[PDB]
C-alpha cells in the first residue's frame, strides 16, 4: 500500500491522475520524484521549470554543480539528484525533444531509466514542449516500464484524451 491519492489503475503497474507533480510531490514526498530534464539540466521552462522554481532554484544550483563535474547527460539517460523539498531523490530523466529534432525511438531508453526505481511520480515523457505525441508516450511507458509509476498529468484535456484513447 502506499499513499498516493485517486489514481486510476492502468496497468498492473502504471497508475495516472490528471495533477500538478508539484502538488503531488509536495503532499506524498516521495521516494523518487521524475524531471523532465534536457542533457544540460537547464530547467527553464515546463516540468523542469515548475520543479526548479517549486525548490526556490535549489535544484537549478545543484545542478550547475553536476553538469560542471559531470559534463552534460545523453539523451535516453538520467542522473540521480537530491529531491530537495518534493521528494528524496529526483531522478532527471532525458526524454528526446522533437522541437530539437531529436530521434523519438529514444523515447524508450529514456523510460528504461524508470525500471532502476521501485516506485516513481512522474511526467509523461516528451510531452508538452517536447513535442512527441503524449498517447504515444503513454504507450511507450506502459511498455517499457515494469516498477511502479504514477503518472501526474497537468493539463486536463490532455488527461481526458488519454484516458479516452489507452487501449
Ligand atoms: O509543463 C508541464 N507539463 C507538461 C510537460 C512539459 C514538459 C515535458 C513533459 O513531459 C510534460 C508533461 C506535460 C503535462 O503534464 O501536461 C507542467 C506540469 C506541472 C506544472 N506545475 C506548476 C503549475 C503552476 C501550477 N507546470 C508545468
Amino acid at each position: 500500500v502506499n499513499s498516493f491519492s485517486g489514481y486510476l489503475k492502468l496497468t498492473d503497474n502504471v497508475y495516472i491522475k490528471n495533477a500538478d507533480i508539484v502538488e503531488e510531490a509536495k503532499k506524498v514526498k516521495p521516494t523518487v520524484v521524475v524531471n523532465a530534464a534536457n542533457v544540460y539540466l537547464k530547467h527553464g521552462g515546463g516540468v523542469a521549470g515548475a520543479l526548479n522554481k517549486a525548490t526556490n532554484n535549489a535544484m537549478q544550483v545543484e545542478s550547475d554543480d553536476y553538469i560542471a563535474t559531470n559534463g552534460p547527460l545523453k539523451v535516453g539517460g538520467s542522473c540521480v539528484l537530491s529531491g530537495h523539498n518534493l521528494a528524496k531523490h529526483c531522478l532527471h530523466v532525458v526524454g528526446p525533444n522533437v522541437n530539437k529534432g531529436e530521434d523519438i525511438q529514444l523515447l524508450k531508453s529514456a523510460y528504461e531509466n524508470f525500471n532502476q526505481h521501485e516506485v516513481l511520480l512522474a511526467p509523461l515523457l516528451s510531452a508538452g514542449i517536447f513535442g512527441a505525441d503524449p498517447i504515444h508516450s503513454l504507450r511507450v511507458c506502459v511498455d517499457t516500464v515494469r516498477t511502479n509509476v504514477y503518472l501526474a498529468v497537468f493539463d486536463k484535456n490532455l488527461y481526458d484524451k488519454l484516458v479516452s484513447s489507452f487501449l
